[PDB]
């Protein structure tokens, strides 16, 4: 039952790994998790609905591991603070390149995808802007632009290069060079005057 | 002929102020022009095709303007330097929403879309990679991140920030404030250390 929903969402992984959605069959995922077409049916209404769980899982996946790291006492090190953080959006959506592809394309097609995607991203900037008012409130940062308003920036920076640079698009960062590349960016317009 | 071709391009832009390509019909931009649906086919193959056009004007008016700025003597005060530039992207794009909305969507449908796209991203990266290059050879800026990823990673930004502005997507920058976002970040991370 659970079970079932497991194999489902596995199979769906596994199979965006070698081709677009539009290229899987529910046959294609019925087949690959032992069911039926019907019995499909019965666990969810459409391939895209399972895109959307996938995505889902993936994106509380990150948004978990960040809330371990803000649980934690912070990282005296500004820069090492802010690279470890960086980190855990490049290693979870970089473990996961088949569901991040295909939900990155799906933000266009579907409504839910576009909403989840939007409602993470601003969790996540408030997190963010959070971080670096605080950084001010100590005197650690200096009070230049609007706290929410750089962190929007700079959110939107790694979502589109962290992609750009897992999907080898031309232009990208390599993937080996993707993390210090943000971080310095990060570290320079958080701290800098 | 010109004219035709012009009037055609000029309904599209029009017509894309107020709905998608996918609502468009070929009866709407012949209608527009003044022409028969026939003669459209003679100017263009596809309402597709218009919207190419219609991107590659703008993409090129944006690039004519930053090479009329490259051609000048270089802005003596390192921050106006950077904002005019981007303002040229800021203003060209932002004067053209429709076909900015418009294009950014054929990014997905269309391979020669996503690759004038891309043609012209390498060209803006490979500039502002040089400027940067220059900046360091005088002694003005610190010799930290290879240029050209940090300058790949700051034109992504400000592919995604920008358009998230113009959009008014949910996050976005305000409109009024992302030029002042994207000249901060773009100063501090290559004068920073
Ligand atoms: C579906 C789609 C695909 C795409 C995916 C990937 C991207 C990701 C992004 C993220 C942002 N954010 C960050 O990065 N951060 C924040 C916080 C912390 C503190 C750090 C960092
Ligand atoms: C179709 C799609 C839509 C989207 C559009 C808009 C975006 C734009 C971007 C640009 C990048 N670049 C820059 O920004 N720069 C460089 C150089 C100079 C020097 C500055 C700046």
């Amino acid at each position: 039952g659970d079970d079932r929903e497991l194999a489902i969402l596995a199979t769906a992984e596994n199979l965006l790994e070698d081709r677009p959605l539009a290229d899987i069959s529910v046959d294609d995922l019925a087949k690959g998790a032992g069911i039926s077409r019907p019995t499909f049916y019965f666990y969810f209404p459409s391939k895209e609905a399972v895109l959307l769980t996938l995505l889902d899982r993936v994106v509380n996946q990150a948004d978990m591991a960040l809330q371990t790291l803000a649980e934690n006492p912070a990282d005296t090190d500004r820069e090492n603070m802010w690279r470890t953080g960086i980190n855990v959006f490049f290693e979870t959506f970089g473990s996961h390149k088949a569901v991040t592809r295909a939900g990155q394309a799906a933000r266009a097609t579907s409504v839910e995808v576009a909403e989840l995607w939007s409602t993470f991203m601003q969790k996540w900037i408030a997190y963010t802007a959070a971080v670096i008012d605080a950084e001010r409130d100590r005197g650690a940062a200096p009070r230049t632009l609007p706290a929410h308003e750089l962190a929007t920036a700079l959110n939107l920076m790694n979502e589109r290069t962290l992609f750009a640079s897992f999907a080898g698009e031309q232009p990208s960062v390599p993937e080996a060079r993707v993390l210090d590349t943000l971080v310095h960016i990060w570290v320079t317009s958080i701290y800098g005057e």
